[PDB]
């Protein structure tokens, strides 16, 4: 078995190997990459996502989210308070203000310590889930706006034709902005490109150990657990590395820098934070190996997680028994 300790793997494809996306994903899995839940891909030196970022300030962040925490430093939830619209130029200036900027630090490890110690005492503002793309249309390789669609993968594997579309999303972050512990909708893959700015640190639990994380989360968030049988789908809960180590949960960590891709694999729980002002682009995708995960994926039916038009069809075809109750949650 390849990668039996489930370590995060890092890949350095040549420009020749960067032509065929599906084939490279399948290569990475042949080496065991999926067992970690997360992989890093460093693009060939010849490749670029676009020529410059010099004209991005006029993108609108229509609903910036202020991430307010409750709990203790290592075990907290966050809620998203909606703020007034602002441009990317306005958001970048805010991120660089004395109130919100990255503190002085020695290295990534000192900054990680400061994040876990101090996150709960601040409320950083995140521009999340903004439909759009920063890839130039002439970028032919690993362009996240030109991938094969999940609807087309389901049709190719299963023969069924379904409604829905699959498009990327932009994320504009600042120091302390946080992504809670989650897997993807319908336990899909995701791919994330860090276009610009400061790094993003990731934590991940191997898929084969995801249920260990769920059991710990039911213990740490007991009221949430009684309210919903899949409450990590709400994307609100944070658990520190120290707490995960104290409770014996297997995990790994890695820092992504500008210019690098990350891939999350089906049922790979992940969480993390941004080090300063940055812009990432991400999209879900599928392969043949995903289909069985999609059939088994948990769902939120309490009604909090409230998800896309396209997830309807996935539930309807892969989880017909759940269909009914899940659409009661989404209506
Ligand atoms: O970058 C972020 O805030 C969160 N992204 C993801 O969870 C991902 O790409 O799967
Ligand atoms: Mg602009
Ligand atoms: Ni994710
Ligand atoms: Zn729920």
């Amino acid at each position: 078995a390849q990668n039996p300790n489930c370590n995060i793997m890092i890949f350095h494809p040549t420009k020749e190997e960067f032509n065929d996306f599906d084939k490279y994903i399948a290569y990475m899995e042949s080496q065991g990459a999926h067992r970690a839940g997360l992989a890093k891909i460093i693009p060939p030196k010849e490749w670029k996502a676009r020529e410059t970022y010099d004209n991005i300030s006029e993108i609108l962040i229509a609903t910036p989210l202020q991430q307010v925490a409750s709990g203790r430093a290592g075990v907290f939830t966050q809620y998203h308070k909606k703020k007034k619209a602002m441009t990317v130029g306005e958001y970048r200036h805010l991120a660089n203000s004395k109130k919100y900027q990255t503190p002085p630090h020695q290295n990534f490890e000192d900054l990680e310590r400061k994040y876990w110690k101090n996150r709960i005492y601040n409320s950083p503002i995140y521009g999340a889930d903004i439909s759009g793309s920063l890839f130039d249309e002439n970028t032919k390789q690993w362009n996240l706006g030109h991938l094969g669609t999940i609807q087309d993968l389901l049709e190719k594997e299963c023969g069924v034709v379904i409604e829905g579309v699959n498009t990327p999303y932009l994320y504009f972050g600042m120091w302390k902005t946080t992504f809670a512990w989650h897997t993807e909708d319908m336990d899909l893959y995701s791919i994330n490109y860090l276009h610009l700015g400061e790094p993003k640190t990731w934590y991940v639990v191997p898929p084969e150990h995801g249920q260990r994380l769920e059991r710990l989360a039911r213990e740490l968030f007991p009221g949430s657990s009684r309210g919903c049988g899949a409450f990590l789908r709400h994307k609100v809960a944070l658990i520190s590395p120290t707490v995960l180590k104290e409770n014996g949960i297997p995990f790994n960590r890695i820092t992504q820098e500008a210019g690098e891709f990350m891939v999350t694999f089906p049922y790979g729980y992940h969480a993390g934070f941004n080090h300063g002002f940055n812009c990432a682009e991400a999209i879900n995708f599928a392969t043949p190996r995903w289909i069985d995960y999609g059939k088994m994926a948990s769902q939120c039916s309490c009604g909090e997680a409230r998800v896309t038009f396209s997830m309807d069809a996935f539930v309807r075809i892969l989880q017909p028994e759940r269909y009914d109750l899940w659409k009661r949650g989404q209506d």
